[PDB]
């Protein structure tokens, strides 16, 4: 389907706004090259793509959220430069053959991740575009830095014995902030009502969660074995239903792309 | 040794510290990540940058009230970068001032997390300012000033890693050491109501005083300043810096500028 199309187009459209955000120049230069090595590899720009979406959805236009969108992907890149560190997951190679720190060193990787965190902010914060009331960018950056916090953050509590019979029901409790951010920033920039902004953050959570439920199905703690694939799957579809619910309120003519995104997730 | 100033510098420091402590409470969760940030952040300073921020507010006719979130921010960012530079990957320093560093108490994994939470909280706290008795238009200018600071730090941390009159040390120093100082001055200047020119005069002052710290410390003694110079010619650089700094303050109210002059005084009189 074309949802892939258009989906593909946004991604190409984004990839170009990205390559100009971070060009080649001497000062400083490698940090800029390290930035691109991770930032401009092939990836589904889901996060930025969702930003533009949320913007168009609330009655704005794609280019206004473009630099919000560009930053939310910058934060993404800053994070997994850091996640692939030995201190953290220590994934020697992911997607790319080597990871950033394996090519450039831990020192240079870490630095690059910071340059990228500064840059993202500068861009959303680069005052810009539609000359959206600056009162508004604030909330945008706010929500985007609010993101990096819950990103750092990323059981028990309950127990019962039926006795009818040997039941012993035990309950537990248990990220994807960049996704919510993307959604929210975009809705902000495109001129969103407080309540549309929150509808969209609810949505972003649901599809955030059903991404990894679905990916785990494709295979310490996983999402398999606990419960069941038959179970994990239904879970994911229940989420897809909720995501639809949060889309209720918006004009019917514009929710198509987010309805479709949702479905693209679980339909694998 | 000057009192009143110290009295100044101290009461001011206490105000900031109280402001910091409450900005980062010990509440769960990430308990040992709020714990890791607090360890470095709440550790005793040396709260010049926040002072300078606050001073620069008052000088351009603002209240200490207005620039406190900003003052916290810059000291947070100081912390965040400080944690990062200590990392084995980078300067590799187990101890600082007799106590041991963040990552030898919490491990590299948490240290890094703590610095990221700090740089994220730093930014947040400029924008998230009450007393919005002030237009949001130059809260934004404040934020970009903190951005530049961060690029300066990166720039500078990166140059530090390059193990005859070469003197790029000045570049290193400005970029890392002086940047936060300049950010302090300016972010405070901005919040206060300052003209774009009052601001740059402060930015220059902040830079002279920046330089002048590192020149004098080197002296009260892997290239350092007195060696490429010779012990003395460093010591006039200081006072040349010292004067230049003072020049930059000419034009201001000769009352409200007392601390910034006195600050310069203090430093070179070592």
């Amino acid at each position: 389907f074309k949802f892939m199309s258009y989906m593909v187009n946004k991604a190409k459209s984004v990839n170009k706004a990205l390559e100009e955000a971070v060009p080649l120049r001497e000062p400083e230069l490698k940090i800029r090259e390290a930035m691109r090595y991770t930032l401009l590899s092939d990836g589904k720009r889901v996060r930025p793509m969702l930003c533009l979406a949320a913007c168009e959805l609330v009655g704005g236009q794609e280019s206004t959220a473009m630099s919000a969108a560009c930053a939310i992907e910058m934060l993404h890149a800053s994070s997994l430069i850091l996640d692939d560190l030995p201190c953290m997951d220590n994934d020697s190679l992911r997607r790319g053959k080597p990871t950033n720190h394996i090519v450039f060193g831990e020192s240079i990787a870490i630095l690059a991740s910071q340059a990228l965190i500064a840059l993202a902010v500068q861009k959303t914060t680069s005052s810009t575009f539609a000359d959206v009331p600056p009162e508004r960018i604030l909330k945008t950056v706010q929500e985007m830095v609010k993101a990096v916090e819950g990103l750092v953050a990323g059981a028990g509590e309950g127990m019962r014995f039926d006795s009818d019979t040997g039941l012993e029901h035990l309950e537990f409790i248990h990220t994807a902030a960049l996704l919510e951010a993307a959604a929210v920033m975009g809705a902000i920039m495109g001129g969103g009502s407080d309540e549309e902004i929150e509808r969209l953050r609810s949505y972003a959570r649901c599809i955030g969660l059903m991404f990894q439920v679905v990916d785990d199905v494709l295979d310490k703690l996983t999402y398999p074995r606990l419960m069941g694939v038959e179970k994990s799957k239904e879970y994911a579809e229940r989420l897809n239903i909720e995501a639809r619910e949060h889309l209720l309120g918006f004009d019917i003519d514009k929710v198509a792309p987010l309805v479709s995104l949702a479905d693209y997730i679980v339909n694998r």
